[PDB]
């Protein structure tokens, strides 16, 4: 029996399809998972671009306190211990949902002086924000992350840090992902506490919901101000910083199996594919000797090409079942190399998105590369096009209310908190940005009649 | 005020090389520091070091998680938190103080037969464990590390995995920390709560004190038959699984400290070190650009041999604050390129360990590489030369007090927990471990004068 297909229940297919392709199981704590090893890997792989690009931006990463003084933030996504050393605590601690405010008591005393900026850091870690429905990489009391915090001397060196790091979100997710986004502003009302604005990147999920990728905040002299973090200018006048945030958790790899996923399981992006090409030898007693040499010497083939291969060599598994298992974990390409097609100086190589075709082994190392290339632009191109298929401009609260139902809805907005929470307490859409490069429009809210805000037409959606 | 020196004060000077390297910093919260991005830095190579190893072994990375049952496990060690989603919880959750309990949990439903073994696993991450006093990479009630956990069906593989596992942190230490080590088991008043025996690697470090680079536990089937994790074997029989545990913390930083610093500062292995050969280039407005061209040059030509080079040219600090800053930071050499020198085509290369010469930037591409490797090689010979000057053998209560009072105490031991226990009262000395490989000796404790156990002497000092 197979998996609940998408279209039957969409939400019980991701909790399947991320059992199924082991990505993680559920501890023994409600709320809590824990990610197995194949699933661990791509956060790895995503851990890796990031922090290349972190690093090629001048960033260096750094570690600071799971816990953080109440005094510093009981709110209900806190976990809080009151409990510690076997006394009670006179002050209770609360594990750090995020960590701007330590972050910033300790700036306080490291910045004295435009010496001492800019500060590019960023945190690899976890953090907790109390969840009671678990969701694997949706929804968790704890999760994986990286959080970026900057400081710098002047406004506008801080809102570039925004957008540059907003970008290799961007880039992450389009070049990396294969997962079509779009770059904005978040509203009033859905912006990050403490930021004077949110950028971010919203993706469209195979079920037609939206869903944040990453954000990058402008938090301007706000927590400067509340953690006492000032410097001594070159003109020797004493002024606050100007601080940024930005975040991307392992959300994005639920990002990445409801965007590319189907009804056979998980389907990988290449470039962030723990094994971009599984090989599964077939033969007899008589072959095994030459073909697991014509296989191992595939192997090293493909890996001399840069190429991560992975040769299952279990002696103990139908090719069926390992075939079933690569393509429930969405491996690109499969290589199935047997006694007959060898023979030839040929193998069949099977394509994860659908199809086969016999090569010559010999030829595999130098078409690989460019295969998954082309597997990689795939997904983006069917994934656009789902977008475009998915994304309707609204101009009567009739039409949102049916696009809504469908994909992304571009409505006019006044821009009221109160009108816009009214939409969401009505139809549960919310606001997803307000696009950098959109066309741009004047016209009257979809909800309220108003004239609209912004100079263009806001990304509305029922979001995750 | 200056780095005090370590015939002076040991303790201050430590803390003071941490604080001024830049290493760490004390965080809002007791017992709590955060660890700035050089001394991160550092972790990060350990890291990379270890994964290669683990990885090569056969070894997975896994993440589970933060939150474990109480009923699994208030302890004093223990932060616990009774607040979350809004409400006290009718069940307490524990901060994990270490991975043991929830990963046998998993495997208790993950193992059914001979076929899901072994399970290899690892993670990196981190584990609280409360303590009063806070001192930087040695006592913090929140520390970083990587715990590996492995399930085997034979006793056999587990012990080899315990020596394989211990070996590797042997190896990081001697080839990459260039810290000499002992590999031997802890006495059983010294072992691992739960564990059938605690392998371990002792280190004497330059105030006499002896530090536990790393540990690796045979647990047997302790905690398989308390968390029923169990398989059907080959045989059809239903069988318990024996598992592993072994860990290796920052407090590895700890070690390389106290190891190869010096009344300057830090004095870091070649081979962990984030940054191995530093530029800082001098330079006035008529020869900025040529200066830095060449500089820019040279650190091109230095990557190209796959050394970790950096180029400080930083506008917010003069060349004094540097090179003080890049000695105390302990990078193991330095180039200084001024415009008088590149006339000639040449730059000072100052050796951390003591030494300058004005060379051709030619040669140092192809220099380096073996000096780096030569500067190992010395901080280890050293470091041999100081523990083989600070081990005695005794055989008087009045002589071991003595060694101790300088370093590692090679000591007969009669085996009793008792008297073990009378000795640290007594001295505060501790067993350091039975070593596997030395002389065999038969005789009488040092302490109570009953025969001696274990065939040999027992290594004892005062400890970390
Ligand atoms: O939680 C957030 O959105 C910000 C950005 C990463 C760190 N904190
Ligand atoms: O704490 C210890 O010693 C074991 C080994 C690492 C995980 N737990
Ligand atoms: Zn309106
Ligand atoms: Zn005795």
């Amino acid at each position: 029996k197979g998996l609940t297909p998408q279209s039957q229940d969409f939400s019980e297919w991701y909790l399947e399809v991320i059992q199924k392709a082991e990505l993680a199981d559920y501890g023994p704590v409600r709320g809590t998972i824990v990610v197995r090893p194949y699933g661990y890997a791509i956060w790895e792989n995503i851990q890796q671009v990031l922090d290349r690009m972190f690093k090629e931006t001048g960033h260096q990463n750094a570690y600071f306190p799971l816990f953080i003084p109440m005094s510093f933030l009981f709110s209900p996504e806190l976990a809080v211990v009151t409990h510690a050393g076997g006394e009670e605590l006179e002050e209770p601690l609360a594990v750090r949902p995020t960590s701007e405010t330590v972050i910033g008591y300790m700036w306080s005393k490291w910045i004295r002086s435009w010496r001492d900026l800019p500060q590019l850091l960023n945190q690899w870690g976890n953090v907790v924000r109390w969840e009671m429905r678990t969701r694997p990489f949706l929804r968790t009391s704890e999760f994986l992350w990286q959080e970026g915090h900057t400081a710098h001397a002047t406004r506008e060196e801080a809102e570039e840090e925004v957008r540059r790091m907003l970008s290799i979100y961007a880039r992450l997710a389009r070049e990396y992902a294969a997962i079509p986004v779009i770059e904005g502003l978040k509203t009033e009302k859905e912006k990050f506490a403490g930021a004077v604005y949110t950028t971010t990147i919203e993706a469209l999920m195979k079920d037609g919901k939206a869903l944040q990728a990453g954000t990058s905040h402008y938090l301007g002299e706000n927590f400067a101000r509340a953690f006492d973090i000032k410097f001594q200018d070159r003109d020797l006048q004493v002024k606050y910083v100007h601080t940024t945030s930005w975040g991307l958790s392992w959300r994005f790899i639920g990002a990445i199996i409801m965007t590319h996923g189907d009804d056979r399981g998980l389907v990988l992006p290449p470039r962030l594919a723990p094994i971009q090409v599984v090989i599964v030898p077939i033969y007899k007693d008589e072959s095994r000797e030459r073909v697991l040499e014509a296989a191992q010497g595939l192997r090293q083939a493909l890996l001399a090409q840069g190429l991560r291969v992975h040769l299952d060599d279990r002696d103990q598994h139908t090719p069926g079942y390992k075939f079933h298992e690569w393509e429930l974990k969405g491996v690109p390409f499969r290589v199935e190399l047997g006694p007959k097609d060898l023979e030839g100086g040929q193998a069949v190589l099977a394509s994860r998105l659908g199809g086969k075709e016999t090569l010559p082994l010999a030829a595999l190392p130098e078409a690989l590369p460019g295969k998954l290339d082309a597997f990689h632009e795939e997904l983006y191109r069917r994934a656009l096009a789902f977008r475009e298929d998915h994304t309707r401009k609204v101009d009567t609260y009739e039409a949102f209310k049916e696009a809504v139902q469908e994909g992304f809805a571009l409505a006019f907005h006044c821009g009221d908190k109160a009108c816009e929470r009214l939409i969401q307490e009505e139809t549960t859409a919310t606001t997803r940005c307000v696009p950098f490069e959109a066309e741009p429009e004047e016209g009257f809210c979809v909800r309220c009649g108003r004239p609209s805000a912004y100079g263009k037409r806001v990304v509305f959606a029922k979001a995750y």
